[PDB]
């Protein structure tokens, strides 16, 4: 192995600063488009991160951002992945110029759902699913990335429910109260991600702080219907937020629900 020779990279454009590193667009061996992510020095538990990155090189799905290889014989480490020309899903949703149809928003949900069903089938949790960790290619296809990487973050503001950078707004009650992660905490976050999509990238619980969000969820209260979601779309995202984790659906059930709504609506 998975080691790419960094001398085979041509850097063409600075894409900016993403979460945990700078990303560049470039080519590999003069021909192939790639994204090159330079992992910020001191941000990750490096040996654990590299070992898991190499295991993850064996994952492949049309709706997962493909990992190609790594460059670990110098610092910063580089991760070489599929290049997603339309960038981060959250930024993309927030651009009102796109004038999305709701059928396009439901297709974005389905793309993510397929990717998560595949990760679950391979025994992987995402652990930080959110629009900010999804990317959009030149054809408008949404794919999931950054699966599992929260496990290697060294900054304590990101790693426990008490932290300022912890994804409180994408967490179920058992995560906020007891740090209980499971396939069902990924299901809850997926429902929040459908809410982000149908809200065109609004922050979940936008009028609340993280502390107030945790209290809201502790009182059994939830997000409410985005204007663009139909009653059936809202029923699907809401089903992800059952207080009892065992009552939440699986990704395979959500996928069936989404396809049924697509056929019915649009
Ligand atoms: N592939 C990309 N293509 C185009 C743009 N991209 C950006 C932009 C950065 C600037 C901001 C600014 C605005 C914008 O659109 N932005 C997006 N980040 C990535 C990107 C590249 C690599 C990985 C990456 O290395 N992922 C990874 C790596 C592993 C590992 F191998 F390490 F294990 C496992 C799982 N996933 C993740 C990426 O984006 C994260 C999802 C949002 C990419
Ligand atoms: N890593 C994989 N693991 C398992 C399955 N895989 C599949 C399946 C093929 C059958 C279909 C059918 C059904 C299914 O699930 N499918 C998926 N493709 C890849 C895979 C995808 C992309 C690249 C890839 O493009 N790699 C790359 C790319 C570059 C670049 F040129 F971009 F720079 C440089 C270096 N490496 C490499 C792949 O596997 C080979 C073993 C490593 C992988």
């Amino acid at each position: 192995s998975w080691e790419i020779d960094p001398k085979d990279l041509t850097f063409l454009k600075e894409l900016g600063t993403g979460q945990f590193g700078v990303v560049k667009y470039g080519k590999w061996r003069g021909q192939y488009d790639v994204a090159i992510k330079m992992i910020k020095e001191g941000s990750m538990s490096e040996d654990e991160f590299i070992e898991e990155a190499k295991v993850m090189m064996n994952l492949s799905h049309e709706k997962l951002v493909q990992l190609y290889g790594v460059c670990t014989k110098q610092r910063p480490i580089f991760i070489i992945t599929e290049y997603m020309a339309n960038g981060c899903l959250l930024n993309y949703l927030r651009e009102m110029r796109h004038r999305f149809q709701t059928q396009q928003l439901l297709e974005m949900c389905k793309d993510v759902c397929e990717a998560m069903e595949y990760l679950e089938s391979k025994q992987f949790l995402h652990r930080d699913l959110a629009a900010r960790n999804c990317l959009v290619n030149d054809q408008g296809v949404v794919k999931v990335s950054d699966f599992g990487l929260s496990r290697y973050v060294l900054d304590d503001e990101y790693t426990s429910s008490v932290g300022s950078k912890f994804p409180v707004r994408w967490s179920p009650p058992e995560v906020l109260m007891y740090s209980k992660f499971s396939s069902k905490s990924d299901i809850w976050a997926f429902g929040v991600l459908m809410w982000e999509i149908y809200s065109l990238g609004k922050m979940p619980y936008e009028r609340f702080t993280n502390s107030e969000t945790a209290e809201h969820i502790a009182q059994g209260l939830r997000l409410y219907r985005p204007h663009l979601a139909s009653e059936k779309v809202y029923t699907i995202m809401y089903s992800c937020w059952h207080e009892k984790a065992d009552e939440r659906p699986t990704f395979k059930i959500l996928l069936s629900n989404i396809l049924d709504v697509m056929d019915e609506e649009s």
